């Protein structure tokens, strides 16, 4: 789409062979999963949140449903050690984008990725397109194909 970050994501999708997936631009004040979901007519649970955490051995990507919160105990047990959130600086360096709009593709560092199993419960999901104001729809199967994420039990419950 228009913004530089959004165009980078559209280009990564095209280069990947997934050019049929389109990055859509939303109202300028969109900043939450609820607002993004409202703009495209989706349930908040269909919004994919890409969270970056840092461990002792490296950084990790957690794709979480907009209706859930990441269970830190579950995250740390998956990685096998303690975790801390990536700083805005680290997220930009690692992913090439800013927190809040981290997309599932086009990163600077290959990060092991985990995908919230609840996202497999919808026919389609909406992932961040480079900024909090951009989104692109994809099926959960396509999301897995794009990221190579391991499906996992991630939510607080």
């Amino acid at each position: 789409s228009l913004s530089p970050s959004a165009r980078r994501v559209q280009g990564a999708l095209e280069t990947r062979g997934f050019g049929h997936l389109k990055v859509v631009e939303l109202p300028a004040s969109t900043r939450t999963a609820k607002e993004a979901a409202q703009a495209v007519g989706a349930e908040v649970g269909q919004i994919v949140k890409s969270l970056v955490f840092v461990g002792e051995k490296g950084a990790y990507l957690f794709l979480v449903s907009g209706k859930n919160r990441l269970d830190l105990g579950k995250a740390t047990r998956l990685v096998g050690g303690p975790l801390r959130q990536a700083t805005p600086e680290e997220v930009r360096e690692l992913t090439g984008f800013a927190i809040g709009g981290v997309p599932p593709v086009g990163h600077n560092t290959p990060l092991p990725a985990y995908l919230d199993e609840d996202l497999l419960g919808y026919p389609e999901v909406w992932a961040a397109g480079g900024t909090p104001r951009a989104l692109f729809r994809a099926t959960p199967k396509e999301l897995l194909a794009l990221t190579g994420a391991q499906v996992a039990d991630l939510k607080e419950g």
